[PDB]
């Protein structure tokens, strides 16, 4: 049969799912954590041959091993080792929809290995096989007989091999399918893969044995006691002389233990459970668990005779927490949580999506370092080492199930639909059973993406009836459905309404007071990170402080699914969707991260850094009033550092220990400061530094920063007169000013600004001329594309309207000979088929001291859109080092995008002041800059400015970094004003009106001399 | 008002005159004003203004400039926001469009005087022989600030000589969700540091 075309049938002999087993023998290695002789792996190299189908596999390979096959690493997903493609699908599914079935052709992957087993492992007890990720399903042969089968990428499958192994070498056969009635549950945005992608290994455990085993912890009123309760099951033989023993150890200390013999409570008119048990110990002042002191104990749950014969030990780590909603708020140890959370895919540039241990360490790392609390499987359970770490490290979890089906129409076809109950229910129930003992999963999650179906209720009820220690949540139909205890949506905004039929995405504020609403509200996704992106992330901060049921939310997403391919010469380069040969594809939708696959930042990163700072500042006088937002620790990791600055000039600093109760206060007051005579703002910026490392942070991490400015000396001195007077000379086409060893050149055709010369070396390889447009980001094209116009994306409107292509025309151009300058003024209007757009008015003063101010006014049709930019742009000849500034720094910051940027003298090499985004566009701006220098020009004003090697047209014409060249030159935009890029989503317009250069008028001047 | 710089320039067609001042206070700088006025053949005067406000002094309260005009007239012509005046923060009520009120109407008898009669959102007014166009906020009456500031009620008012004319790049907000606290909304107060504003003063 075509097991893998049938929902109603997801596996075939598995075993029963339970948590992390390893059947330790003895009961200190269960203690300490250490290896089991019990559970092996089976990792390593492999025989692995690709079919085009399964009826393309020959018999033959039940037996031997096939001469053609290929020895590969195993965990892999095949795409990886260039089998066939990986695919790249949003919404639409891989496959023509029309469940059950599958296409014909589908991919079939035939693992194979040669393995010894030992003849103890025989002798008694079972041996079983776990197998913790095959994506989609699979069917199992040990020694050329049939074993069974299994589906759920995202899950452990088990099978008993005992009777069929025999000492000494044995064969495995697993037969891959890649796509099965499972891939309709499996609709996830990421890239779509196959294979044995989690590891696999061979479990021994005895014959009478701990089957199954949860730990609760509760608590008294104020946390300051507890009861550790044990509920274990067995299987085997059932004797009065079994017995469990549950201890609890707070490192090499016991802290508690209790023994018992089998045979729960009465539960009904039957009897009760002879196969069970329930320990209950008593814990005084228990070291409570969270994400900001993961204080762990370790339980070993030891199965043995009364006599003292330990038949085998389970054991796992329990962090002390309640998770409980009351009067509409989430309350972790009884305080709220605020979560600064992450949606976290399991995303390898070279591996795919298989994880490992550096990794997963190298990602919690970042994420605490850069202030997250919480992440969200997005969108199914992860591998196991993932709870381990996020027990550990202390990070507050969403597990969720394997099931999304958003491609279906409606989204909720299958989920309502009583004959996929069974397949959905198998996701939900298998993953409670396995991670219901990690006190790091704090919410459960039903899936994603599938609507709102009855299944989802009856589900929604099964957990709450089976492990009421924490609220159950799903966003699907409208996120506030009967189906979750948290109002979860994904992009809905802080204060916009997006009111779709059936369902609307209310502003976050409203939502929580609509007519008899009382639950939290914490999106699970929100904030779309996709390329130049994180514009207005702040405004959800603020939200988040200021209404209690505002409890924060996960960001969309950690990682960018990009995948490493090589050119001809071999060098590596970013791929994203149909770069592989993959059609349809959704292009770059794959890139929403806030790290590049090889877990670089992004400048949006230090953005959400800043706006999830867990103190809070604020200045009076020189008293400086910090608030702790931790709800559990006292600072006793940090140190507060303090600088003034007048205009990047340090002029004092200091440091103060940080002693501030959770959600305390503490008032630093500043010293008698600088009051400096001389010109300029004096700036306060203040850093929380953490003297001593941590296990996810080095000793002086910076945790949090707050700038403010202080006394400002508004220049009145006058500029000391010149012994100079620029010499202007003119024809029909130019006008020439000359002064010292330097000259201008303005075209009285074009009206701009042609060359300069600073002695007699050229200056320009292109005019400076007014600029209006950028090179769209990826949330200015959104879901446009060329085969399928959105008319109301950014990028399309200001393609309409002519942005990208309107001309200037001359207007005026004029040059006057002053006292002591040069003045050239002009004026330009561009137009685009009969409209006009923009009118650009300058005037350019030349003086004797050889400063060239340049004053434009530009007026804006009111009814164009409103345009990306105004400002001018030229190709510089020079290409120099370094880029010195006086502005907003040091990493790329957008007006919507600036908090987390500092006002200072910034320095950097000129490559840092390009952001490499993978899909290219607009990129590396620098806003509110009083001063830049480049080689040996100097520009003052107040701006915004961006600097590289790339134009904004070659920038809009590539579609991947790797085929970017530098230009001649240099290219620098100055701008005037440029708006805000956006990102409350990627698929519509999401740049907030106060971001929109909607003025009308613009004025702006800069002076641009030397040194 | 300490004079900076005050200096006059031949164009083609015109005179341009630059100014620069500051304003201070127990040594502080509070504004600074750079101004040009070009006056050209057609004998309009264009104003440019920019100025700067010391990001440590309280947001003031406007950024315009203003005049005693010796003459008096019946009517003031507008196109801007109106008929009524109108408020930054309270000007949603108030229509685009060509007014024309006696000059009484144009100011606003509040019992308790104070700065009145404002209208905003102004591309051209017409006052006797003047005109002066743009994109500003003007008030227009016999009674300067500074009576207005000393007079305690109305019917103590006196009409000075002339017409006072207060005409603003940018005037604050004028507050109100309380009368006992700082009410206005931050985002009307005056914060930004540098403003702009341009008008052309011409005859009619
Ligand atoms: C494009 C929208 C209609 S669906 C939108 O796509 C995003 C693509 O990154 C993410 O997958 C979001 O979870 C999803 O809601
Ligand atoms: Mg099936
Ligand atoms: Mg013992
Ligand atoms: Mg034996
Ligand atoms: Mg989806
Ligand atoms: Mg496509
Ligand atoms: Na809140
Ligand atoms: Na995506
Ligand atoms: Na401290
Ligand atoms: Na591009
Ligand atoms: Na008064």
């Amino acid at each position: 049969r075509r097991d893998w075309e049938n929902p109603g049938v997801t596996q075939l002999n598995r075993l029963a799912a339970h948590p992390p087993f390893a059947s330790w023998r003895n009961s200190e290695e269960a203690r300490t954590d250490r290896p089991s002789q019990q559970l092996r792996s089976l990792n390593g190299e492999w025989r692995f041959a690709w079919f085009p189908a399964p009826e393309a596999v020959p018999e033959s390979w039940l037996e031997c091993d096939l001469p053609e096959a290929d020895t590969v690493v195993v965990p892999s997903n095949w795409q990886m080792h260039g089998y066939d493609a990986p695919i790249y699908t949003n919404v639409t599914y891989p496959i023509t929809v029309n469940p059950p079935f599958v296409p014909t052709e589908n991919p079939t992957g035939c693992y194979s290995l040669t393995f010894n087993v030992d003849e103890s492992w025989l002798q008694e007890g079972q041996t079983r096989i776990i197998f913790d990720g095959v994506n989609s399903a699979f069917h199992l042969w040990c020694n050329g007989r049939w074993v069974g089968y299994g589906q759920d990428s995202r899950l452990p499958s088990e099978f008993d091999l005992s009777a069929f192994l025999r000492a000494g070498e044995n064969r495995l056969a697993v037969m891959v399918l890649r796509w099965s009635d499972g891939s309709y549950l499996e609709d996830q945005d990421m890239w779509r893969m196959s294979g044995i992608f989690r590891d696999v290994s061979l479990l021994h455990k005895p014959t009478t044995q701990i089957s199954d085993f949860h730990v609760a912890t509760r608590f008294n009123d104020d946390f300051s006691r507890a009861v550790l309760e044990a509920e274990v099951q067995m299987c085997g033989e059932l004797r009065d002389y079994l017995r469990v023993t549950v201890s609890l150890w707070q490192g090499e200390t016991q802290v508690a233990s209790g023994t018992a013999p089998f045979g729960g409570e009465i539960i009904d008119e039957r009897g009760g459970y002879a196969d069970r048990v329930t320990l209950r110990l008593n814990v005084e002042n228990p070291k409570l668990w969270s994400a900001e002191i993961p204080n762990l104990y370790r339980a070993v749950v030891e199965l043995h005779t009364a006599d003292g014969t330990l038949i085998e030990a389970e054991a796992c780590d329990v962090g002390f927490r309640e998770v409980r909603i009351e009067n509409g708020l989430l309350l972790l140890n009884g305080k709220p949580l605020l979560i600064r959370g992450v949606n976290r895919h399991e995303h390898h540039p070279l591996h795919g999506q298989v994880m490992d241990e550096q990794t997963m360490v190298q990602d919690i790392l970042l994420m605490k370092q850069n202030n997250f609390n919480a992440v969200r499987c997005s969108h199914y359970p992860n591998h196991p080492l993932w709870y381990t770490l996020c027990d550990r490290y202390g990070l507050y979890v969403v597990d969720e199930a394997n099931i999304e089906t958003h491609g279906m129409v409606p989204m909720n076809r299958l989920t309502d639909d009583p004959r996929w109950l069974p397949a959905m229910s198998e996701r939900v129930t298998r993953m409670v059973q396995r991670d219901r003992n990690h006190p790091s999963v704090i919410i459960w999650s039903l899936g994603n993406e599938s609507g709102h179906g009855a299944n989802h209720d009856a589900l929604y009820r099964w957990i709450k009836s089976v492990d009421p220690s924490r609220p159950v949540q799903y966003e699907g139909g409208g996120a506030d459905t009967t189906a979750t205890d948290i109002i979860c949506p994904m992009y809905a905004r802080v204060d916009e309404d997006q009111p779709f039929p059936a369902v609307p995405k209310w502003s976050i504020k409203k939502w929580l007071s609509l007519p008899g609403e009382t639950r939290p509200l914490i999106l699970c996704e929100y904030a779309h990170a996709m390329g130049n992106s994180l514009g207005g992330f702040a405004k959800y901060w603020q939200a988040f402080r200021q209404y209690p049921r505002l409890q924060g939310g996960f960001v969309w997403d950690w990682v960018d699914q990009s995948l490493i391919k090589y050119d001809e010469n071999g060098n590596p380069w970013s791929a994203y969707g149909g770069d592989f040969g993959d059609t349809p594809n959704d292009r770059q939708f794959c890139m929403n991260g806030l790290v590049f696959a090889d877990r670089t930042p992004h400048p949006a990163l230090t953005e959400a850094k800043h706006q999830q700072q867990f103190f809070q500042f604020r200045l009076s006088g020189q008293t400086i009033e910090v608030t702790s937002e931790y709800l559990f620790r006292h600072s006793d990791n940090e140190l507060l550092h303090w600088m003034v600055a007048l205009d990047g000039k340090p002029l004092a600093s200091g440091e103060v220990p940080l002693d501030v109760a959770p959600q305390g206060k503490q008032l630093i007051e500043l010293p008698e400061l600088p009051q400096p005579e001389s010109a300029g703002q004096l700036w306060l910026t203040v850093r929380v530094v953490q003297p001593n490392a941590t296990a996810w942070s080095e000793a002086g991490h910076i945790s949090a920063w707050q700038q403010w400015r202080l006394a400002e000396n508004l220049s009145v001195t006058l500029p000391a007169a010149s012994h100079a007077i620029p010499h202007l000379t003119t024809s029909e086409m130019d006008f020439c000013i000359e002064l010292g060893n330097k000259r201008w050149q303005f075209n009285r055709q074009s009206g701009f600004l042609s060359q300069m010369w600073i002695g007699d070396k050229k200056q320009l390889l292109t005019p400076l001329r007014d600029q209006f447009t950028r090179a769209p980001l990826d949330n200015d094209i959104a879901v446009s594309e060329a085969t399928r116009i959105d008319p109301n994306a950014w990028v399309e409107r200001w393609k309409a309207a002519g942005h990208y292509q309107a001309e200037a025309a001359l207007l005026q151009c004029t040059a006057d000979t002053l006292a002591d300058a040069v003045l050239i003024t002009t004026a330009h209007a561009w137009q685009h088929q009969g409209k006009t757009l923009f009118i650009s008015r300058k005037t350019y003063r030349i003086d004797g001291s050889g400063q060239m101010a340049i004053t434009v006014d530009v007026e804006v049709a009111s009814d164009t859109p409103h345009p990306a930019r105004i400002g001018l742009n030229c190709q510089l000849a020079q290409v120099a080092e370094r880029v010195n500034w006086l502005g907003l720094g040091p990493q790329e910051n957008y007006p919507d995008r600036l908090t987390a940027a500092c006002f200072d003298r910034w320095d950097l090499p000129l490559s840092d002041m390009y952001t490499p985004y993978v899909f290219p566009s607009e990129n590396g701006l620098r806003c509110g800059t009083r001063e830049l220098n480049y080689g040996p020009h100097q520009w003052r004003g107040d701006f915004q400015f961006n600097i590289s090697r790339y134009s904004q047209q070659q920038l809009m014409e590539t579609s991947h970094r790797h085929l970017l060249h530098a230009e001649e030159g240099t290219w620098l935009n100055i701008d005037g004003f440029h708006m805000g890029i956006g990102g409350d989503d990627s698929w519509s317009p999401s740049v907030s009106a106060e971001f929109q250069l909607s003025a009308g008028r613009y004025h702006y001047q800069l002076v641009w001399c030397q040194k």
